[PDB]
């Protein structure tokens, strides 16, 4: 039970704005049973619980109405993978607001989303990520997603 009408005024304005850059791949955990704002919390807990700490890698991140596309240049765990927009149902910075102390000696905001496996719809798996560059902070990333993918009115104002 939940009332309310989304503010889907216009998507054009949203599309006009796009964010694409490299991100920090932390780790992905299967949420077969987990889901929603919780699934994202699990991975985080499992990211610090398991040791020694995981070895994150730099990859590419793109936010499009078609979903979410990723591309790496290391060719270790994978080459190129993308998920359809009909899958991604949730996406937002980790709730535990935990930080990932990079191997360089600094902390970064942890963020991730939850989508259905490309091989099995009944199998859920969340992907943990971390802030790579300052220019494009996690908040600015996840947000854009929940704005388009999901469909939530704009936060910041705008004249004209």
């Amino acid at each position: 039970g939940s009332s309310g009408s989304s503010g889907m005024s216009t998507a054009a304005d949203l599309l006009r704005q796009g964010a694409a850059c490299s991100v920090l791949y932390l780790t992905s955990v299967e949420t077969e049973s987990l889901t929603g704002p919780q699934a994202v919390a699990r991975a985080s807990s499992a990211a610090l619980s398991c040791s020694p700490r995981p070895t994150p890698a730099v990859v590419h991140f793109k936010v499009s109405a078609q979903g979410i596309t990723l591309t790496d240049n290391q060719r270790k765990l994978f080459f190129r993978r993308h998920y359809p927009v009909n899958s991604i149902t949730f996406s937002s910075t980790d709730p535990q607001d935990r930080r990932w102390t990079n191997p360089d000696g600094t902390t970064s905001k942890i963020f991730g989303f939850v989508a259905k496996k490309p091989g099995s719809p009944w199998e859920n798996v969340c992907h943990l990520f971390a802030e790579l560059d300052p220019d494009q902070p996690a908040g600015a990333i996840v947000t854009f997603i929940t704005k388009v993918l999901l469909g939530q009115r704009k936060s910041g104002p705008s004249s004209g």
